[PDB]
C-alpha cells in the first residue's frame, strides 16, 4: 500500500506546518498576494481544537504590534538572504510583492493571531490566522518563500 502527502516545511528549521490536505486559497481573497502567500480554512478536530494547530504542533504567540514590526522587518531579510543563496529567481518579486502585503497585515494587526512551529524559533517563520466575516474556525496565512515543498511517497503514512 502507498501513500501520498506533499508538506510545507520552514527552510530554517525544517518543521512541517502545512500540507496538501488543505486547498490554498488567495491570502484574503486578494489575488495579487498569491504569489509570495497562500491561505488555508481550517476545521474542529474533535478530542474540540483546531485541526491545522493540532496537526502540525503549532503554538500561538503574543505580538505587541511593534514587537511584530521589529520581527517581520528582520524576518524578511532574512528570508531575502535565504532566496539569494537558494533561490535567485525569487529575490526581485519575493521584495516587490510582498510589500502590499505586510502593510495589509499591519493596517489590519489587531484581526490577526500569531503562531510558531514546533520548533519555536522566534526568528523562523510566524503563521498567521484570522477569523473571515463570522467563521467559527480561523483561516491560516502562510508566506511561501520561508517555506520548501517535500514530496512523500511511502509504503506507510507520513508521520
Amino acid at each position: 500500500m502507498e501513500f501520498r502527502m506533499k508538506v510545507f516545511k520552514d527552510v530554517f528549521t525544517n518543521d512541517e506546518v502545512c500540507s496538501d490536505s488543505y486547498v490554498q486559497q488567495d491570502p484574503f481573497e486578494v489575488p495579487e498576494f498569491r504569489e509570495i502567500a497562500f491561505e488555508v480554512k481550517s476545521n474542529k478536530r474533535i478530542k474540540h481544537v483546531i485541526d491545522i494547530v493540532d496537526s502540525f504542533q503549532l503554538t500561538s504567540t503574543a505580538f505587541s504590534k511593534k514587537e511584530y514590526s521589529a520581527y517581520i522587518k528582520n524576518y524578511m531579510q532574512k528570508v531575502a538572504k535565504y532566496l539569494e543563496e537558494k533561490k535567485p529567481d525569487r529575490v526581485e518579486i519575493f521584495k516587490t510583492k510582498a510589500q502590499p502585503f505586510i502593510k495589509h497585515i499591519l493596517t489590519n494587526f489587531d484581526d490577526f493571531e500569531f503562531y510558531m512551529g514546533e520548533s519555536l524559533d522566534m526568528e523562523a517563520g510566524i503563521i498567521y490566522s484570522y477569523y473571515k466575516g463570522e467563521e467559527i474556525t480561523p483561516r491560516f496565512v502562510y508566506i511561501s518563500d520561508g517555506l520548501f515543498e517535500e514530496k512523500y511517497l511511502e509504503h506507510h503514512h507520513h508521520h
